């Protein structure tokens, strides 16, 4: 039974023999390396007295993925000051009032706030919504907008489901199949965006008129992951059609950066809402695939396991997500090995570090029992 029911979160590091003190230290140190003054590893930058952002170090921009991740990290760490700085910057610079995506958040901005695009990234929106619910529950809704967290969360999820009913916009979920879309204007998806564990919570906290929908989306996403992951290797493509097969029209049909999050998502869903045979078997497959592979040699792979020459651009993120996956297969043959590999992998330095380090902190939180559901 999941932590949603028991209200107790598995500390997998502790169960695998790491000491409580060393785990506490490592979690704090990971946070400080990302959010404190550690220039080589840092991803969060403060602006003035009321603003802040996470920088995609590779692309030298600010992404809704990173901002929404940062808000989730901040609420898990009980840091309202950081949460509010990030959410303030997001609302000021990213929220769109004009164009076909009005009501959504521009996916990429320059550090000065300028929008690079008026298109959104749905995985940002879903993280914003849950982070905002958790903020409301930990701290209470603020008296002034946009710090009225729960109202902001319900409003955003309203748009995600209903956009286009009274305008030229489009929803972020397909209403017939209940699957999240890659972007609002296409009819394909991205397995790593599927967060059934988030949708379960939306089914409790969203506008009542959408609560049944969110339950259906949770179930649809769970079923979709079964068809999207390769049956032998467990590997999921970055983009996939609704039929589950890879969309490689632009090179996103393989196991690469986006895909890494699938194992992590499966880990967190198992922890929050309970284990399943499918999830344990899926994590065992991914871990088996990587069991004889050295991180320095990690590649892009076809989902059937065939390697490309191209190296993984985010091998530390891959390590972190595979370790986080162990939450879904705690007795798996490679579960301990993956957790140990992650323990022995430092936070990333250099220009590609942002993505790796986001995945790293999520795994540190989840594996230590600190990635929690915050209830009203
Ligand atoms: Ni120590």
């Amino acid at each position: 039974e999941g932590a949603f029911y028991t209200r107790e979160y598995r500390n997998l590091f502790k169960e695998f023999g790491y000491s409580e003190a060393e785990i506490q230290e490592r979690v704090k140190d990971t946070w400080e390396q990302l959010f404190g003054d550690n220039p080589e590893t840092k991803i969060y930058y403060e602006v003035g007295d009321d603003l802040g952002y996470l920088l995609d170090t590779g692309n030298l921009d600010v992404r809704t993925e990173g901002m929404s991740y940062g808000m989730m990290m901040a609420v898990q760490m009980d840091r309202k000051d950081i949460f509010d700085r990030i959410w303030n910057w997001t609302m000021k610079n990213m929220y769109m009032t004009e164009g076909v995506h009005a009501g959504y958040f521009a996916w990429s901005c320059q550090p000065d706030g300028t929008k690079n695009s008026w298109g959104p990234a749905p995985d940002g929106e879903e993280y914003f919504a849950l982070a905002l619910f958790f903020a409301s529950h930990r701290w209470g809704d603020g008296d002034e907008q946009p710090f009225n967290y729960s109202e902001q969360a319900r409003k955003l999820l309203h748009t995600c489901v209903h956009n286009g009913e009274g305008g030229p916009g489009h929803p972020m979920w397909n209403r017939d199949n209940k699957l999240i879309k890659f972007i609002p204007e296409v009819e394909f998806s991205d397995p790593s965006f599927h967060l059934p564990h988030f949708y379960e919570l939306f089914s409790l906290w969203a506008n009542e008129e959408d609560r049944v929908f969110w339950k259906e989306a949770a179930e649809a996403s769970r079923e979709y992951l079964k068809i999207a992951c390769h049956p032998e290797t467990g590997l999921a493509p970055e983009y996939a059609y609704y039929d589950g097969t890879p969309n490689d029209e632009k090179g996103y049909g393989h196991f690469f950066s986006d895909s890494y999050r699938v194992a992590a998502n499966i880990g967190l869903d198992a922890e929050w809402f309970g284990g399943s045979e499918w999830s344990a078997e899926e994590i065992n497959k991914i871990q088996a695939f990587f069991a004889d592979k050295e991180p320095e040699d990690y590649r892009r792979y076809k989902i059937d396991g065939e390697p490309f020459e191209e190296k993984s651009l985010h091998p530390v993120g891959l390590i972190a997500t595979n370790a986080m996956g162990s939450l879904a297969s705690v007795d798996g043959p490679y579960a301990k090995a993956n957790v140990d590999l992650f323990w022995n992998t430092p936070v990333r330095t250099g220009n590609r570090r942002y993505y790796d380090n986001c995945l790293y902190l999520f795994a540190m939180l989840a594996l230590s029992g600190n990635f929690k559901i915050w209830f009203p």
